[PDB]
DNA sequence: GGTAGACCTGGACGC
DNA sequence: GCGTCCAGTCTACC
């Protein structure tokens, strides 16, 4: 009863809604989609995770999105902690305006946003971000999740236990700076993006101003966060697409990889022109980002989710 | 300045 | 059962 994690029938009393129709959002849809790799269904139509230093738990009805969390007596969330979740789905983004207009003006988009409605953007922390999609790399969304896990219990604070599962926090800069972190990280599997975590955490601590240095991005341009972001150890240029879209607010930035290529030509029979090859390579990626931003406007990143995460159904 | 490969890891087919 | 695929970044080179 009081013990392991809660869902909506079991403990009533521990909940609190937020106003939410399943066409603003759809945790199936957002959850395991690659954005975050940080929120497991343990209970059926149930989803935990660390949401601003805490475990919560949520889960959705026709128009609410309940939520619990585990911080001493337990208790529902307040209006205050309930703002902090509003904040990290982006909430006041009112997602039925962007698919009507991305369907206006893309017949193929209206076609499939009819079945995959609710698909928005979590509004992800920096650092998190940054070595999670560093993690991405060459990789697949289940390796992907089980490296961050281990990432995160070996070297992230501890927050509570709910059944068998310790939950720890993201861990600090500080912390992936350490020495010989990178051997540990490859005794978990990383592989070679072992180097990169150790690398990138030493490289922002000690040559490009720390924490202060990341979070400054929000305030720049897409074009001057991009640029900086691709100057650590394993980020490339699509990476930087994918922290800056999910964590630096540039809604804009259309991360492309293998998906985004295979979308391009079967459902817009689209070509590279200006670029020299007529496959993927540096020239025709970003010739293809700004197809999809010059299709969509300025929140192509948003609109990329929507079939990406269509795609990964598929 | 724009390519070819090599690359940790492990679930997928293909046979 | 097994060998080749496959889910971006980096770096020798033409
Ligand atoms: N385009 C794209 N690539 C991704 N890779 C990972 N890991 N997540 C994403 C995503 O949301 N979009
Ligand atoms: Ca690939």
């Amino acid at each position: 009863g009081s013990e392991g994690h809660r869902t909506l029938a079991s403990t009533p009393a521990l909940w609190a809604s937020i106003p939410c129709p399943r066409s603003e959002l759809r945790l199936d849809l957002v959850l395991p989609s690659g954005q975050s790799f940080r929120w497991r269904e343990q209970s059926p139509a149930h989803w935990s995770g660390v949401l601003a230093d805490q475990v919560w738990t949520l889960t959705q009805t026709e128009e609410q999105l309940h939520c619990t969390v585990y911080r001493s007596q337990a208790s529902r969330p307040t209006p205050d902690e309930l703002e902090a979740v509003r904040k990290y789905f982006q909430l006041d983004v009112t997602l039925a305006q962007l698919y009507h207009h991305w369907g206006s003006v893309d017949s193929h988009f209206q076609e499939v946003a009819q079945k995959f409605q609710g698909v928005r953007l979590l509004r992800q922390d920096p650092i998190e971000c940054l070595f999670s999609f560093i993690c991405s790399s060459n990789n697949n969304i289940a390796r992907i999740t089980g490296m961050v896990e281990r990432l995160c219990q070996a070297f992230g604070p501890r927050l509570i236990q709910l059944d068998d599962v310790t939950y720890h926090g993201f861990p600090s800069l500080q912390a992936l700076a350490g020495p010989e972190v990178e051997a540990h990280l490859r005794k978990l599997g990383l592989g070679y993006r072992a180097r990169y975590v150790s690398a990138s955490a030493r490289a922002i601590l000690e040559e490009q101003g720390g924490l202060a240095w990341l979070q400054q991005l929000r305030e720049s341009s897409y074009e001057e966060a991009h640029k900086a972001l691709c100057i650590l150890p394993g980020v490339g240029t699509k990476v930087a697409d994918c922290i800056c879209l999910m964590a630096l607010d540039k809604p804009q930035a259309v991360p492309v990889e293998v998906h985004m290529w295979h979308i391009a030509q079967r459902d817009y029979s689209w070509h590279p022109t200006t670029s020299q090859a007529k496959g993927p390579s540096p020239q025709t990626n970003k010739e293809l980002g700004n197809f999809f931003r010059s299709l969509w406007g300025p929140y192509a990143g948003w609109a990329q989710a929507v079939l990406f995460s269509a795609d990964l159904r598929q």
